[PDB]
């Protein structure tokens, strides 16, 4: 069927060590749906932190995805350790866009946009990869 | 004192011309969490109410405890113009953590701090540059148009 609207979707990429992390309530990047009056970066916290048990304290807007159901904005997140949650029963790590895991297949799209967006000559790839310096270092540091 | 601190969180906004304060003394944009609610989420709250910024993108810097409240302090990047709304009534930039204007006291701490991170050669110091760079390639683009 057609859908008639397109949510406000808030999609987080968030690295550990091994990989991107995602969710299963197939497996797809977490986030979730705006509500009316909230930001989608607001709604992205609290999700993230509803579905994993993550606090995210760094976020970087990096593109917006669109589909017909979903109008996402995609954010690298640094924030803990993931562990299932509420509706999410099991969570993995993706360590490439073409993983032979299940992956829904927006998640899988994102996925490919961030690892081009990563290698980018821009500022935002830039920043991108200075988080992922800083990510890399607390991780190292724990 | 209090029996405890209470979590607030406060935004360095740079833009072209300097970091954004604001006065309802001027301060640095923020404000208290909710119960429930992570500082991060309710600085992107509170920097909406006070200068109709939306909150793409920040960076968490440091802490910043004072005898009342505990500061979480982070680098936001928003892409409009801020404008003085609800209880804030004059807005303005400051260029430097030894300005003359009239900043509260735990303000001008946290810039001063904020303005030796700026520098550092650490991976927190890469990353906040290189948000800074961003901002600052955003403000070209607009500019040009």
């Amino acid at each position: 069927r057609l859908p008639s609207d397109l949510a406000r979707r808030a999609t987080a990429i968030i690295e550990m060590p091994d990989g991107v992390l995602v969710t299963a309530s197939r497996y797809n990047l977490p986030g979730g749906k705006a509500n009316r009056g909230e930001l989608r970066s607001q709604a992205l916290i609290r999700e993230i932190r509803e579905e994993t048990g993550l606090r995210i304290n760094s976020m970087l807007y990096l593109f917006d995805h669109i589909t017909p159901f979903n109008a996402h904005k995609v954010y690298l997140c640094i924030a803990g350790q993931p562990k299932p949650q509420n509706e999410i029963e099991r969570i993995a790590l993706v360590s490439s866009p073409d993983t032979d895991m299940d992956l829904f297949v927006e998640g899988r799209a994102i996925l490919r946009r961030y690892a081009r967006l990563r290698n980018e000559e821009t500022a935002k790839g830039e920043a991108l990869r200075a988080l992922l310096g800083l990510a890399r270092y607390i991780a190292k540091v724990d």
